[PDB]
């Protein structure tokens, strides 16, 4: 990398090591059937708000915050249909302000927690290998065999 923002349906077994540089939504992907999912970074310092947000097109409302004073905060949302309610998961507190998704094994992996102590997770609720990918930002390719490579630019930055 970094390849620069795009729509790609992405291999499964990569990391794509998203580098974002302002609040809002900095990737989004579908299979078009059940899932709609995006990535949502806030700046340090957002006490409880509602802020509207592009997703795939339409203006969405969604209550958010950052009680980092320090950090910023990745979440994910989610919606299982084009006129479904979004939900929120998996706060990553960051330093670096980078961000890794990975499809394997009908899973997307992602990190979770605070940086530099981040760990990986994962998301199961249906198979997520078609996903494909919009991004707002630069971004890196990471195969899961150097992943421990991918941890190391998420909690130290590149
Ligand atoms: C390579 C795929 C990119 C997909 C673009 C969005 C990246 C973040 C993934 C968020 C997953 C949201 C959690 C789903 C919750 C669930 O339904 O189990």
């Amino acid at each position: 990398g970094p390849y620069q923002p795009t729509t790609v349906n992405p291999p499964t077994s990569y990391w794509i090591l998203l580098a974002p540089t302002i609040e809002g939504v900095i990737v989004q992907g579908t299979n078009n059937t059940d899932r709609w999912l995006a990535t949502i970074l806030i700046e340090p310092n957002v006490q409880a708000t509602d802020r509207i947000y592009n997703l795939f097109g339409q203006q969405v409302t969604l209550s958010v915050e950052n009680t980092s004073q320090t950090q910023w905060k990745f979440i994910d949302v989610s919606k299982t249909t084009p006129t479904g309610n979004y939900t929120q998961h998996g706060p990553l507190f960051s330093t670096p302000k980078l961000y890794a998704v990975m499809k394997f094994s009908g899973r997307i992996y992602t990190y979770n927690g605070t940086t530099p102590n981040a760990t990986t997770g994962y998301y199961s609720t249906t198979n997520y290998d078609t996903v494909n990918m919009t991004s707002f930002c630069d971004f890196y390719l990471i195969p899961r065999n150097q992943e421990e490579k991918c941890a190391e630019y998420i909690n130290h930055g590149l």
